[PDB]
């Protein structure tokens, strides 16, 4: 893999925001997190079994979703998440998928707390024909409460260090299966630290791997 993908689903883009209400005047959103993959290096490699302590146990866990495969199928992402922006905007997560295969697709995010899972979204999303391929739009999702409310406690910690000494504890899995199959098409995990608003929000995408 040169991406987050795999040759069944591939990541287009990949963005959680906010407006500020000023937005219906002059338009303007600040980034928190941003993957772009608008465009055609092997990526680097994670062992799986290092990260299994930061996401749940049993059913929807990764060690038994690693284990009922494929492998090819997992990530890892990085971010360094820019929290430099403030009361009563929008918050929004929005991402895109791309695939040759018709498909429905549920898309399944889990906020995990100390590796326990905290509040999961579900979501299924139809295929859009579009170029001789399948387009999968899921934008401007409304960002969930605890998240926003996270948010605003985070970036009034007084130092950086505090605030990935919190992001530590903090991860997210997404979990794309063929709602139709039950097929898993892309397992991404995330993992977060806090940026220098000098650096807006970066990213580093890694496979994840088993010896
Ligand atoms: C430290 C800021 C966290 C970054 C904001 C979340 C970005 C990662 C994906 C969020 C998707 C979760 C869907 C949801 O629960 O609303």
């Amino acid at each position: 893999a040169r991406g987050l993908g795999t040759a069944r689903l591939q990541l287009v883009e990949f963005s959680a925001f906010v407006e500020p209400p000023d937005a219906v005047d002059s338009y303007q959103r600040h980034l928190f997190v941003h993957i772009s993959q608008h465009c055609p290096p092997p990526l680097e490699s994670v062992d799986v079994r290092q990260i299994y302590d930061k996401f749940p146990e049993k059913k929807g866990g990764l060690r038994e979703l690693y284990d009922r495969g494929p492998p090819h199928a997992f990530f890892l992402v990085k971010f360094w998440a820019d929290l430099n922006w403030s009361s009563g905007g929008f918050y929004g997560v929005s991402s895109q998928y791309e695939s040759l295969e018709h498909m429905t697709l549920t898309c399944s995010s889990k906020v995990c707390s100390f590796g326990k899972q905290v509040v999961e979204k579900v979501e299924t999303e139809r295929a859009q024909l579009e170029d001789g391929r399948f387009v999968y739009r899921l934008l401007r999702s409304p960002m969930c409460e605890y998240l926003v409310n996270f948010l605003h406690k985070l970036r009034q910690l007084p130092e950086r260090y505090m605030m990935n000494s919190v992001l530590e504890n903090f991860t997210i899995l997404q979990v794309v299966t063929n709602r139709d199959t039950q097929e898993l098409l892309l397992c991404t995990a995330y993992v977060f630290e806090v940026s220098t608003s000098e650096r807006g929000a970066q990213h580093h995408i890694y496979r994840l791997v088993r010896d």
